[PDB]
């Protein structure tokens, strides 16, 4: 019954489906998302151009104005929506996970399932509805993704906290991103965590054993449970969860305290009535609710009766104005465990001052309150030291919060060249994976011709090695947070240069050779200078062009110059460790895990490269024809003409005279035996054989194996190659 | 456990998904299938042009050669793959359901999940693999879809049965079609039918009560259970299932007997070993099986050990040659209930001649055998009569089978204009929804302009009625079997002219007016003559152009002339009754039911029109702005400028000063109240309000509600309108 509707529809996809019958079969769904035809703006819409015509200052003025314009259907606390909007922006950005690069605010996914209906996003449907008139006014020139985050940024500034600035540039998306692994639990918070803790309920011991790559302690939360681990009001244990979850989001102790203390300077929580008065979340609500949810049946369901988290906490005596009241209260008050009106665990200063304002009655006041997760910051040795320091030096908190908030909002925006608008901060931050300005003058087509010829006749280089090295550098790209790719030549830097998947001894030889080509050019062409990054890509691109020529297809393989070389200082080894692949199908590297088969990892990577199923397929077949395995092995190299760009991989894979059988106990190695001669002809991996097994992939393999499609194979390969090589080229108009 | 993998992947979409949390929510998946980017051949690939250059006669010669080239990994019965190939083609075409027009061979879906792994398609994985070398040889110039069916047709002809011919033209598809309702059961045959019989197990009584629109008696079967209903070997009850299932596939008694007796002239069934020796179906098999499944562990798992259905029946004494041996055996033997080697029910003539050949030993023979489903044909009064007649007059069987086989293979290919190749049958058949040749010279641009002006100045025609009538005509199109659309002007004929969803009183007046425009033009413009079909579409098109102009936008609204007018004799009432909508979101007609909500019907219809979510959304919004409801109501007409092409529907739908509340008990009617003034402002349906509720549809509604997107709205509406009006224009070169 979980995951099943009581009524079984017989239209619009209703009925038992293929994935119901064979739920373990590989699915290509993630390669069919975000298709141009599904984008109502058109596949060629240029968001950056639209945003640059925007009257940016006017937009912020209108956002600031709205914050104190209370709407009767959801009245503003203290006459100011600032706190609500800060929470909106924080939750949009706060799903980010540094290791796999998923979540974050960069696609505006809060407006779709499942995030629109996660328990932790309760009543943010109201927040999004409040800013819709600004979206309506400025139309396509500001995206929902940008607007949600800008609104929080403007809210901070119009409550007295000056930020570092802001960058736009997040293009909207148009369907739910069903590629994200949020977890395998079949419940939400307050449950939703048996799997991610492997059934452990030892809250201290389990804290640092949260399932990778997850960054929240329950399904449906942003980071942690405000009532403590599994609702246990133990601040010390909560601190361990906080460190774990924020750490998984790429934040350290100082950033973590800064974000929590900075954030909870503002607004309040809502727990005025018990949960049984609350209707279905937006995805489960009736048509009349028109995209909203959590309808509250008590009174008008809003204002004094607001119910969001079940807690009723006001952190400071001025919830609409920046202060040091959070840390002053946290440290100077004595705290007692009490119940909120909705029955949740929170803390109160029962003998403290009665001067915390009521959000709808200026004559009424309350005592100081805190969450268990707030008390965490003084019930951990390291957090306590930071809290103590900043109590005395609030300007240090302000500095750290400005920096951490900027990071939170922009971590997944990608390279600096993507950041739009007139107040992009000038400081270059390590988490932006920064790139320098170019050296010298840009190479032209004559220089490219000369360089191709040199590269293809240089000691230590050949077609196989060049193609492999270029693809290895390219596939670090991931579209979720726009990290990685060939720009920067980071394969030449730590940690990539010593990744086992890069065959470091071969790689050093390849890079030394390309550096020699670079030195020869840069010492002798006036002010023209070429980057190693461009040479890596140009080398692989020249290799592909020659391989095509050798296969009997004359094609001009495009090349876009202008990449620059990152420094090691700009390339944090821990940050880049997150891009290291477990397996890579393009170069026949690696093995799957207990939770993910080799071919599943390949489809996941393909989705991160924005590839369609035909693009994935053509690239694998071509890489095999080129002999481009990471180790130079013959696994999957089903051709007698290694280095020629033929569709032999496909032709031989589907040759029924070859019988395929398991060799390794682990399911990863396969042998292809000629059924006539009974001799072993080939060795294959799961990345190879999936193309002859999965019915949709095999349909594509057949196309390339068909007589007459040799030129088509080359044209398609070259298109896909170009696309992959240029994924990070946001510097190009 | 059902529908859940034991290992929970954390890659490639692994993890709990939105549809798991909210499984009753409307899904737009069916509007995101078959997108050009997913097609390895490219969006601009023209299969018709590729097929035109095909060496068709050479393909048939190669298929014929293959039939007797036995491959050691799947040895041919009697040294001839003919029977297997006929079954392959029959199963490819045999999933068709007349009521919704889904299934059939026209998309080549047998090669994808779920059809590649249905129990009834066991070992057709081998059949498809056998023909791959021909596909490899001819490349893009013949589709898998055409090849599977052509192979069956060529197999018949080489085994001595001359067919009527064949038409190509089925472009391949590239992903599983997850829009088809094959049933709600969570099991396959031998189970897979509790839902479709509403838990009835009375096999004779329930036979005519099969859940609509289904056309098989268990999930995973083509039509019926060869062992009898629920595996009960009763031929009389089997006959009632056969009538029901084939009737649901658009075949009558004569056609049914012809196909069954015609098909079972050839080959044999396979039931040599117990099912326990058979491994996973293709979608569940390991990588080494390379797309095949049902691996049989006895011996080499093939030849004498073949196990497909569990039955071991050879119908005739010459299974590789056309004969009347099937009806002779059926009627002239006495039958006793026996068990096959796999333990399944079948029938044998235990006193009969021992002269039915063994498939791998030319010296060994067996007695005659039949399936329970074969005995059905002499255990029903009507079938028995046809059977006895054709025993005596096998030439009548031959004629009926040629016609029924041609129909089976081509029923979902659409208009005759789509049929390709050198042996397209010359006879025009009713199930092809035939159209006449055009009358007169084709109207030109100047004529079109003159006709638009005449239409718009004709009493009784206005923008709302013209747009409504054109869309009512167009949305009969369904891409699954390529039926319906504006060509033919069938809205003027029975049954469409009487559809309550077409507002027959109003429609009659609109058509009379268009007929006046036609009369005035035809005979006053030399040899140029215009059809009523073109006038209906041109009228709507003129209306849209006028509505745009009245909204301040001068836009070309393209028009493609050349439609013809069908006759009533070319327009079958039964066939066309299957296109009658129960709800229509474009014109705010009708409603859904428990199992198909109003908005679900709309999305299903959109899928059949090949619409994307933005295209569906823009069309609904524009129809409302035009006041184009079927009955001229104001339901959903959220505009003070009805008849002007504006995005008002969206603007007003998302206006937070309007509060929406249910008016009726069934959740189909909604009232929109101005929160300040407290007055009722609007009435809305579920088709209206879903665009402000569903998060993905609302995201699109917002685009068209945004200040600055007015011109974009008009451009997108006109593009979508043009698309829908032209869906059936296979006569025009792409
Ligand atoms: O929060
Ligand atoms: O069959």
């Amino acid at each position: 019954t979980f995951g099943r509707c009581a009524v079984k529809s017989n239209q619009a996809g209703g009925g038992t489906r293929s994935h119901d019958w064979w739920p373990c079969q590989l699915r290509l769904d993630v390669l069919r998302q975000f298709q141009p035809s599904q984008n109502p703006l058109g596949g060629d819409f240029d968001y950056a151009e639209a945003f640059q015509s925007l009257d940016y200052e006017a937009v912020k003025k209108d956002i600031a104005a709205l914050m104190t314009e209370s709407q009767d259907w959801w009245p503003a606390d203290f006459g100011n929506y600032g706190g609500l909007f800060v929470r909106m922006a924080w939750h949009s950005a706060g799903t980010y996970r540094a290791m796999d690069g998923r979540g974050g605010g960069g696609m505006g996914q809060q407006r779709f399932a499942p995030l629109n209906s996660w328990p932790d996003n309760q009543n943010l449907d109201k927040a999004r509805r409040l800013i819709w008139p600004i979206k309506q006014k400025y139309g396509n020139k500001i995206s929902w993704a940008d607007l949600m985050l800008l609104t929080g940024n403007v809210a901070l500034e119009n409550m007295g906290f000056k930020t570092l600035g802001f960058g736009g540039g997040r293009a909207d998306t148009w369907q739910s991103d069903e590629a994200v692994y949020w977890g395998a639990e079949t419940t939400f918070v307050p449950q939703g965590n048996d799997v991610r803790y492997n059934n452990s309920v030892d809250i201290n011991a389990r804290a640092d054993k949260l399932e990778k790559p997850l960054a929240a302690t329950h399904m449906g939360l942003i980071y942690v449970n405000p009532e403590g681990p599994n609702g246990t009001p133990d601040p010390a244990a909560s601190a361990k969860d906080i460190r774990e979850a924020f750490g998984r989001m790429g934040m350290n102790d100082t950033e973590t305290v800064a974000l929590i203390a900075g954030g909870h300077a503002f607004g309040k929580t809502h727990g005025a009535v018990k949960g049984s008065n609350i209707g279905p979340a937006p995805e489960a609500a009736d048509l009349g609710m028109q995209g909203l949810g959590w309808h509250n049946s008590v009174g008008d369901g809003n204002g004094p009766n607001q119910m969001t988290s079940g807690l009723e906490v006001i952190w400071t005596k001025t919830p609409t104005k920046w202060s040091n009241g959070y840390l002053e209260s946290l440290i100077n008050n004595n705290w007692t465990l009490v119940e909120s009106p909705a029955g949740a665990h929170q803390w109160e200063a029962v003998n403290g001052t009665v001067d915390y304002p009521d959000p709808f009655d200026k004559t009424k006041f309350r005592k100081a309150t805190m969450l268990t997760s707030d008390l965490a910051l003084i019930n951990d040795p390291e957090y306590l030291k930071i809290s103590q320091r900043w109590l005395e030096h609030p300007e240090e908190l302000a500095d750290a919060f400005a920096k951490a908030w900027f990071k939170l909002l922009h971590r997944d925006l990608g390279p600096t060249t993507r950041y739009l608008g007139p107040e992009v901060p000038k400081e270059s931050f390590i988490w932006q994976d920064p790139l320098p300005a170019r050296e010298g003058d840009l190479i032209d087509d004559a220089d490219v011709d000369k360089l191709k010829a040199a590269i293809l006749s240089t000691d230590g280089l050949d077609v196989s090695k060049l193609a492999s090295t270029a693809m290895a550098c390219a596939t670090t790209y991931r579209n979720s947070d726009k990290r990685g790719g060939c720009n920067g030549a980071r394969i030449a830097l730590e940690p990539q240069r010593n990744w086992v998947s890069n065959n470091p001894t071969q790689l050093s030889a390849v890079l030394d050779a390309l550096k020699k080509v670079q030195s020869d050019f840069n010492g002798s062409n006036g002010n023209k200078k070429v980057s190693l990054a461009d040479l890596i890509v140009l080398g692989g691109t020249a290799a592909v062009e020659k391989a095509a020529k050798d296969a009997g297809v004359d094609i001009k393989v495009p090349f876009s110059a202008g990449r620059v070389d990152a420094t090691q200082e700009q390339t944090d080894v821990t940050q880049f460790s997150y891009l290291e692949p477990q397996a890579d199908g393009f170069r026949n590297y690696g093995r799957g895990t207990a939770r993910a088969r080799t071919e599943e990892i390949m489809v996941d990577k393909a989705s991160q490269l924005t590839l369609t199923p035909p693009e994935l397929t053509v690239l694998v077949g071509g890489m095999r024809a080129l002999g481009a395995n990471y180790d130079g092995s013959d696994v999957g190299v089903f051709t007698a003409n290694k280095g020629k760009l033929t569709p032999d991989f496909f032709v031989n894979l589907v040759d029924m005279n070859i019988a395929w059988t398991a060799s390794g106990a682990d399911g990863e190695s396969w042998v292809g035996t000629d059924r006539k001669s009974r001799s072993e002809k080939y060795k294959g991996s799961r990345a190879d054989l999936v193309f002859g097994s999965h019915a949709e992939l095999r349909a594509i393999a057949e196309v390339y194996a068909e007589n007459g499609n040799q030129e088509k194979f080359v044209k398609d390969f070259v298109a896909a190659w170009t696309k992959v090589m240029n994924l990070d080229r946001f510097d190009l108009k």
